[PDB]
């Protein structure tokens, strides 16, 4: 059991594009995705979270600053590589991550992915929960272990809150986003979704922005139902850099 490595695909276009995955997910999530970019041409790059991929008692020893360091350490890599076009997209946590990426640093064109616009501990509490028991499942773990990796939830209570205000924080600020925006959610995701990315939406500062509901699409975008619908509008929506 090991969190997975990065995933770097060289492309020929010059463009690079980040992929960010899901909260509790690995970038198993966007592995697809990446693939059908390069194929365009573009350079892509998928980091993992740290913590991600790990039982829940180690994963719990990681935060929301962790996770955003990697992010930012991500995008010098593309920076020391020698890339000027860099842009980012992502699913869940890596919608956010990217909508921060974009306050921070001269992205090219950003495409976010159910993203929410708020958490609450209880919502988030769920996400560990069922990431724990697909993983007892996976690694057959007896029960006894099951057990004590959930009970190690209630001393994660202060991450809980820092990941809150790191969302209250990006969500504060979307006006300072001025670049060309692509807002997507998934018709089969909770409608707290849509509301969000309406929210989104409207709050961003790019003139160059859409909004698209996809009916198909669950809250994991880049998997099951609708994918290739949800593909083909991430792909023409950068390759317009081209
Ligand atoms: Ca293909
Ligand atoms: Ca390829
Ligand atoms: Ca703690
Ligand atoms: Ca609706």
């Amino acid at each position: 059991i090991k969190t997975p490595s990065p995933s770097y695909l060289k492309g020929t276009n010059g463009h690079a594009i980040l992929l960010l995955h899901s909260f509790t997910g690995t970038n198993r999530d966007v592995k697809h995705l990446a693939a059908e970019l390069n194929d365009q041409g573009f350079s892509c790059y998928a980091p993992n979270y740290p913590g991600h991929g790990l039982l829940l008692k180690d994963f719990m020893t990681y935060n929301v600053d962790d996770w955003w360091e990697e992010v930012e350490k991500a995008y010098q890599f593309l920076v020391n590589e020698g890339y000027e076009s860099i842009s980012a997209t992502g699913v869940s946590l890596g919608g956010l991550m990217t909508l921060k990426l974009a306050q921070h640093y001269p992205l090219k064109r950003i495409a976010v992915m159910s993203a929410p616009k708020e958490k609450s501990d209880d919502g988030l509490i769920e996400h560990l929960v069922y990431y724990s028991q697909r993983m007892s499942n996976i690694l057959n773990l007896d029960q006894q272990a099951s057990s004590a990796q959930l009970a190690a939830i209630d001393d994660y209570e202060g991450e809980i809150t820092k990941f809150q205000h790191f969302i209250d924080d990006i969500m504060t600020n979307l006006n300072v986003i001025k670049m060309p925006a692509n807002i997507l959610f998934g018709g089969k995701d909770a409608p707290s979704y849509e509301t969000s990315a309406h929210f989104i939406y409207e709050h961003l500062g790019s003139v160059d922005k859409e909004l698209n509901g996809l009916k198909d699409s669950h809250h994991l975008m880049t998997h099951g139902e609708g994918r290739d619908i949800l593909e083909e509008n991430v792909i023409r929506f950068f390759n317009a850099l081209t």
